[PDB]
């Protein structure tokens, strides 16, 4: 029960911009973590089609990042529609989470979130309205952790939406087991009564 419930849905985006009222949804990825990060299920990978015009029309950040990444050409290839794709991410998590319970989770997350209560909002109605922006414990970190911020992992930020979640997980298992309070554990509790 409470376990279900603590479970977290890692979601990152790639998208045409960053203008809500005109850009869309390009690439998608999705993870299920337990409460501990722990990786339980992968979820749809897809890249999603869109009009050349869209395409043709991005900001130069956009062509020339998802251009050498190789996602410009996928999404021209592309024959999975918005509506089929939030379909598949949809029946993932009814298969994973417990109904409104279990939030988003990614850096900056409130972005994905942005363009999935408007493109994919019977999604969003699976989960939580809070999110785990790891982002946010990153702007902590820096301010309240400052010699611990500098060892944070190097992040090779492809702009790729599942190899970007895996380093949004490594970020933040790196600020629990670093700026986070130490707590027992099974082995701890059997070295404390051996001595
Ligand atoms: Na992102």
């Amino acid at each position: 029960g409470e376990s279900m419930a603590q479970r977290m849905v890692w979601v990152d985006l790639e998208m045409t911009g960053l203008d809500i009222e005109k850009d869309q949804i390009i690439e998608m990825a999705c993870l299920i973590t337990d409460s501990d990060l722990n990786i339980l299920a992968e979820g749809p990978n897809l890249i999603i089609k869109q009009p050349d015009e869209l395409l043709d029309s991005m900001s130069d950040w956009c062509k020339e990042h998802h251009g050498k990444s190789g996602l410009t050409k996928a999404v021209k290839e592309s024959t999975i529609t918005l509506q089929q794709a939030e379909y598949e991410f949809l029946s993932f998590v009814r298969q994973q989470t417990p109904p409104g319970l279990c939030p988003l989770a990614g850096n900056s997350v409130h972005e994905d979130k942005k363009f999935l209560d408007k493109y994919m909002p019977q999604f969003m109605k699976h989960l939580h309205y809070r999110i785990i922006d790891v982002s946010t414990v990153k702007e902590l970190c820096r301010r309240w952790y400052p010699e611990e911020y500098e060892f944070a992992p190097k992040k090779a930020a492809s702009h790729r939406a599942l190899d970007d979640i895996s380093e949004s997980i490594k970020e933040l298992q790196f600020y629990r087991n670093n700026i986070f309070k130490k707590k027992i554990d099974e082995k701890k509790r059997k070295i404390i009564e051996n001595g």
